[PDB]
RNA sequence: GGAUUGAAACGCCAUGCUCAGGCUGGCGAGUGGGCGCCACUCUCCA
């Protein structure tokens, strides 16, 4: 009809919660802001906008720990 | 061609498992036992 469906996947992800910025803890799920950020990486011009409608989660939830300098 | 609470972000520098000590003293394989009794190379052709 209208709009687009896109699929994305990977081994690692991190959507930092605003409160835990110093000691990063990720959201349970992608937020819309990151979704918009990704789309503009394929194509964007000053003359248009992106609007997000829905998200589909296809895998279970998992957490792991990392440390760095 | 503005902006993914984003764009940048080493776990790093280095440290002997070391000095030394006997498996040793010594003990019989040894006493003695029948290979024995008896058996045809033998019957022919100048």
């Amino acid at each position: 009809t209208y709009g687009i469906r896109l699929r994305v996947w990977g081994d690692y992800a991190c959507f930092t919660r605003p409160e835990m910025k110093v000691e990063r803890v990720s959201y349970d799920v992608m937020p819309p802001s990151a979704a918009r950020g990704i789309l503009e990486a394929i194509h964007w011009k000053p003359a248009i906008r992106w609007i997000v409608d829905r998200i589909h989660v296809l895998r279970p939830i998992v957490f792991d720990n990392v440390r760095r300098n």
